[PDB]
């Protein structure tokens, strides 16, 4: 039911972020690290973005310099449970702001 689908979609999200950041060619130095399954993106200004799994809830959480965002699996997207906004849009907006460079993955 929910557990296996969570593992499937989260594993895919992890890969998509990892691949996109390894393939980062822009001017800014952006680093991505995985520690205890948690992804940490680090920017040149020392700021970070942290992405982790909340297994009980089947949610992916985002922590940015600006706030914390909790995402529900909904179809082919991750949806911010307060605002309805998508995971990629919010991750791009924060990454763009923290890198001071467009960080656009679509
Ligand atoms: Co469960
Ligand atoms: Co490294």
């Amino acid at each position: 039911m929910n557990d296996s689908e969570f593992h499937r979609l989260a594993d895919q999200l992890w890969l998509t972020i990892e691949e996109r950041l390894d393939d980062w060619d822009g001017d800014s130095d952006i680093d991505c690290e995985i520690n205890g399954g948690v992804l940490t993106i680090t920017f040149e200004n020392g700021s970070k973005i942290i992405i982790n799994r909340q297994e009980p809830l089947h949610q992916v959480w985002l922590a940015t310099k600006q706030g914390g965002y909790h995402f529900d699996l909904k179809g082919d997207e991750w949806i911010c449970d307060r605002s309805g906004e998508t995971f990629w849009d919010l991750l791009e907006q924060a990454a763009t702001q923290q890198a001071g460079e467009t960080v656009s993955f679509r």
